[PDB]
């Protein structure tokens, strides 16, 4: 297991245009293409990203190779941001692929609710830290994801991404 491997379990691979669990078109492996209800401005978003003309559809290794960046892009935010990255620095690797997840997912500024939770985390007050990450829109909404993250984040193991 590893960040990579981690997403692919947490996102899915779909090769068509889709709605993501928020209701925004999406592509790829949790590639977010915008926020947008149009369909249009979804598909521009997605020629961009590829530089073609899709028709809404992409190969696997087009997925992948936003997915390499997204997963990159993840850490290069989080390396920016002045509240997040002294808690990451105080990570083990396990750790610091939670916290990837959750900045792929959410962004870097939807984590800035999470304030006490990076105090704890940073504290390595690991049980803590997985009871304040629940109290979040994060887990009612996507409560079995948000466990597994949780569970990344207080153990340090990769137990709850075995047999997935
Ligand atoms: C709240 C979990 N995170 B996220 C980004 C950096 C460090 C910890
Ligand atoms: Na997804």
């Amino acid at each position: 297991m590893n960040i990579f491997e981690m997403l692919r379990i947490d996102e899915g691979l779909r090769l068509k245009i889709y709605k993501d669990t928020e209701g925004y078109y999406t592509i790829g492996i949790g590639h977010l293409l915008t926020k947008s209800p149009s369909l249009n401005a979804a598909k521009s978003e997605l020629d961009k990203a590829i530089g073609r003309n899709t028709n809404g559809v992409i190969t696997k290794d087009e997925a992948e190779k936003l997915f390499n960046q997204d997963v990159d892009a993840a850490v290069r935010g989080i390396l920016r941001n002045a509240k997040l990255k002294p808690v990451y620095d105080s990570l083990d690797a396990v750790r610091r692929a939670a916290a990837i997840n959750m900045v792929f997912q959410m962004g870097e500024t939807g984590v800035a609710g999470f304030t006490n939770s990076l105090r704890m985390l940073q504290q390595k007050r690991w049980d803590e830290a997985a009871v304040n990450l629940a109290k979040s829109r994060w887990y009612n909404q996507t409560p079995n994801r948000a466990k597994r993250v949780i569970t990344t984040f207080r153990t340090g193991t990769w137990d709850a991404y075995k047999n997935l």
